[PDB]
């Protein structure tokens, strides 16, 4: 994972690729696992902007009440 | 994924962990693998406890 630009204006295009090619995407859900530990080098975030980095992330929990 | 501890207290903690590091963790179900065909060496269960 990386982050295409930078929060300078607020603008951190988060992607994925391969560590050795360059083959930009947007992480996805299937990409990854969650885990119960935390540490500072994990960005630290809130539930409503998790769609907003992962398109690919649906909560179903928030969009049933709807 | 293994059982650690029994189902002596009612408790079968299913984890699964790397055959070559044990790293216990609940798995993901997108990991999984599903199959038409049954047989007697697989658990039984109905689709309440999924
Ligand atoms: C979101 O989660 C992040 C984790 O991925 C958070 O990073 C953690 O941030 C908190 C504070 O925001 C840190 O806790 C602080 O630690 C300092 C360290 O104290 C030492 O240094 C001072 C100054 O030199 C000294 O006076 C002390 O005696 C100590 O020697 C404390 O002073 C603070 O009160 C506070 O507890 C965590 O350390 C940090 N995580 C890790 C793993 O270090 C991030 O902060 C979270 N988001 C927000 C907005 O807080
Ligand atoms: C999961 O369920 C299956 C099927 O319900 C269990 O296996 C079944 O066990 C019964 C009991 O022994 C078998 O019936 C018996 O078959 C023998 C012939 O092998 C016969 O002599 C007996 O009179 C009786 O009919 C059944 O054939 C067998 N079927 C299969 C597909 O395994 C299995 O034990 C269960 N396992 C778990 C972990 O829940
Ligand atoms: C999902 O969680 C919200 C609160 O976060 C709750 O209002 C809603 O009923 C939950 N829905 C389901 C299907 O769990």
């Amino acid at each position: 994972l990386f982050t295409h630009e930078l929060q300078n204006h607020t603008a951190t295009e988060y992607f994925v690729s391969s560590r050795r090619m360059f083959e930009p995407r947007k992480p996805t859900v299937s990409d990854f696992v969650q885990i119960e530990s935390c540490v500072v080098t994990y960005v630290n975030l809130t539930r409503d902007q998790l769609p907003d980095v992962i398109p690919d992330y649906i909560d179903v929990n928030k969009t049933r009440d709807e």
